[PDB]
């Protein structure tokens, strides 16, 4: 058995991806090789991939896509790329054409879960509660269906990149410009405040099993990039201090969304809890995978050790 | 400016894909090379691609995927593949990773328009009419809230494969079994009967322009009847406009790029959007091209616009 782990990527989450790879590479219970996609899109293989991992960032790569990799040597490919060109169905599509089994969601589910506009449309249709929002296209005059404050974001982003809180309409233009640096489509959501952030892990193909629910607490105005990756800045409460009904509703909604979207392998489902009301914020098909990341910790609290979690992910990819 | 046209594919529409390629090569106003995906998945390049084209069918290819193709020699790629591994976002993903501009819908829009379950969920939430349906997952017995007749279909196999018209609930189990041999998810749609089928073309990136509306009609069988692409469709004034407006709304909501042939059902005065084809048939006599020609957009000009849109 041999697994190919791909990390890095051209998205803003390149460094976060390499961090996830470090954690996975240390506990994955299978012979595994690492391939790195540099920020310039060129791949780094073998020892150069390991050298990049140790550097924590690979600006330049050697091989133009597609890389001269002996794909036949791998039983499963574990795409550990976060964000566009990795978690959005693009890499998945390549793997489908290659006929290679891989970890995580397929093309449709990956593309849909990454889009903060379309995912909300599908979930709402299924009766899942979501935050009021509207999509805005670059070059299209914005007409927000509700008053501020808002959270403006690239429709496809991660690690809070390109996201900002907007208090007045006159500040919307600049917030959208920032979002458009990352995507041609942005979303403007009604800002919930105060808000509690709950996250739950799901494991399995389509019909999943839920981990305990966790909660994120911090002092910053919102769960931004520095708060997300600065160890100890955020507080992860596992399990989250929720009453039984709310805990169960979070887990049930997560499994429902997971099934409707047809997610395979895994997903960390994040929610907002405000004034006793729950909202499914987003599903993450390739959640941060450091041993300390939320998804791994969640399942650890659920009796599934890090090595065992990775084993199951690989096995699910083969069924 | 040099364009790369990819046609053929491993789907059942391999032959029609080559016919579309033939039509495109004949009128595309840019230097263009052809690459063919044989029915076995291997690629044929250079002269062998042209040989396959003239043969109208390429059973076996030479190069296993990914092919040793000089991508840098092309400014735009035109994936003229239909169905599975063509309109589902897979080839689009490969082209995205290659960093090559390409004609038509991107990964998300392609994958979504392909899925007869998810596309309906999106459209229904946006207020676009679609027929009543239920999504069914392999291994999980379905609960259909409406009565037969039904049209059971794999959710993402495409190419009319595995689609059955069911008239009795007792025949549902079998119909589903058939659909599930092609996809892990199927849909059970309320069958409209009688029903008329209308089609309209859209061109542009996200904010498109609609062509006139056409109707797919069949003539009486003799010793089944032929199918005419009647342009324009004989409809009341408001109806044509509604068809165009719904097509443009669906197009924008799904974020489609380049083009789409949007197919509708008309029954008892009610419209239902059945499908957005992101890579429609493209021969000189195909519905999409003829619709825009009726709209004042000549075939060569249509091809030019699709190539230019791919760059913006
Ligand atoms: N509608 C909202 N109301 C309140 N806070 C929000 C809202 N949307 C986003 N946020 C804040 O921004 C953070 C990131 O938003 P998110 O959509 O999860 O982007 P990302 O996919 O990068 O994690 C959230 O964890 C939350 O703290
Ligand atoms: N809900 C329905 N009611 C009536 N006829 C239908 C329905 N769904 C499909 N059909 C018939 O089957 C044909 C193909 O349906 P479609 O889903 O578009 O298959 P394909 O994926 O091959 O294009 C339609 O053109 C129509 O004649
Ligand atoms: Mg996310
Ligand atoms: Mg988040
Ligand atoms: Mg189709
Ligand atoms: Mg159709």
């Amino acid at each position: 058995m041999r697994v190919l782990l791909i990390a890095g990527g051209v998205s803003p989450e390149h460094e976060v991806s390499l961090l996830s790879a470090e954690g996975v590479l240390r506990h994955i219970p299978f012979p595994t090789d690492l391939a790195v996609i540099a920020q310039d899109g060129r791949w780094l293989l073998g020892e150069k991939a390991l050298t990049a991992l140790e550097a924590k960032a690979a600006p330049e790569g050697e091989h133009p896509f597609p890389p001269p990799l002996s794909w036949e040597r791998y039983d499963v490919v574990f795409p550990l790329l976060h964000g566009r060109f990795g978690e959005d169905g693009t890499v998945q599509g390549f793997l489908e054409l290659l006929g290679k089994p891989y970890v995580g969601a397929g093309v449709a589910a990956s593309a849909l879960c990454m889009d903060k506009d379309l995912s909300k449309r599908v979930l709402a249709q299924a009766g899942v509660p979501v935050v009021p929002w509207v999509a805005v296209r670059k070059g299209e005059p914005p007409v927000v269906p509700f008053d501020p404050p808002f959270f403006v974001k690239p429709a496809n982003t991660g690690s809070s990149v390109g996201i900002s809180r907007v208090e007045r309409f006159q500040d919307l233009e600049a917030a959208l410009a920032l979002a458009f640096r990352y995507d041609e489509k942005a979303v403007v959501e009604k800002a919930l405040s105060p808000v509690r952030e709950l996250e739950v892990g799901v494991l399995g193909n389509v019909f999943g099993e839920a981990s305990p629910v966790g909660e994120v607490r911090y002092e910053a105005p919102f769960y931004d990039y520095e708060t997300k990756y600065t160890p100890g800045r955020a507080e992860l409460l596992i399990p989250a201090p929720l009453d039984p009904g709310t805990q169960e509703t979070v887990q049930e909604l997560a499994l429902k969304a997971y099934k409707v979207l047809g997610v395979r392998g895994m997903a960390r489902v994040d929610f907002f809890l405000a004034e006793g009301e729950l909202y499914l914020n987003e599903l993450n098909t390739i959640p941060g995978f450091t041993p300390t990341s939320m998804y791994p910790r969640l399942f650890e609290a659920g009796g599934v050790a890090y090595p065992e979690l990775l084993r199951r992910l690989v096995e699910l990819a083969l069924t």
